[PDB]
């Protein structure tokens, strides 16, 4: 057997942040559709759309894209409900970027992230979003099997 879930999360509200040049903003639309549809058949609630399009930055703007977008999508909201979830695609190779992304988003923001490198986006198996629905799964709160 291969993991599966036991509860399914609810992510009602997401947004994309992209980091890669080689991913054009389509793409990244279409990668974050397939990730919500895999979620979604796999048992979470899943909102097909994100709050905001996909938005393409330079690493070196990691803080001002995130904080800015953090706050541009949660203003769009019901009052009091928030951001479940940040899914950024990132280049490959990426220096420092990730760790500026998991510490902002962790200790600033205070919100879930899913990271996705770009050989993936374009790839974009079955088998990659299942594994990574599951790892959404349990940050947002859900639970899954073990083997
Ligand atoms: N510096 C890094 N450290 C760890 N994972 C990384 C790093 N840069 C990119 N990744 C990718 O981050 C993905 C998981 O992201 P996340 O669950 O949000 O922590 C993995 O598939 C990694 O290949």
């Amino acid at each position: 057997s291969n993991k599966k879930m036991i509860n399914g999360g609810t992510v009602n509200n997401w947004i994309c942040i992209n980091f890669s040049r080689q991913v054009q903003d389509n793409l990244a639309r279409t990668f974050c559709q397939e990730l919500a549809q895999m979620c979604y058949v796999s048992g979470m609630a899943f909102n097909p759309e994100p709050v905001l399009p996909p938005v393409s930055a330079r690493p070196e703007q990691v803080e001002k894209v995130l904080k800015t977008r953090y706050h541009d999508a949660t203003s769009k909201l019901s009052q009091g409900k928030e951001i479940d979830l940040l899914i950024v695609i990132l280049p490959d190779n990426n220096g420092s970027l990730y760790g500026d992304l998991k510490r902002i988003c962790e200790t600033e923001l205070g919100i879930v992230s899913q990271c996705c490198l770009t050989k993936h986006v374009f790839k974009m198996s079955k088998q990659y979003m299942a594994n990574v629905a599951l790892k959404i799964n349990v940050k947002v709160g859900g639970r899954n099997t073990v083997l």
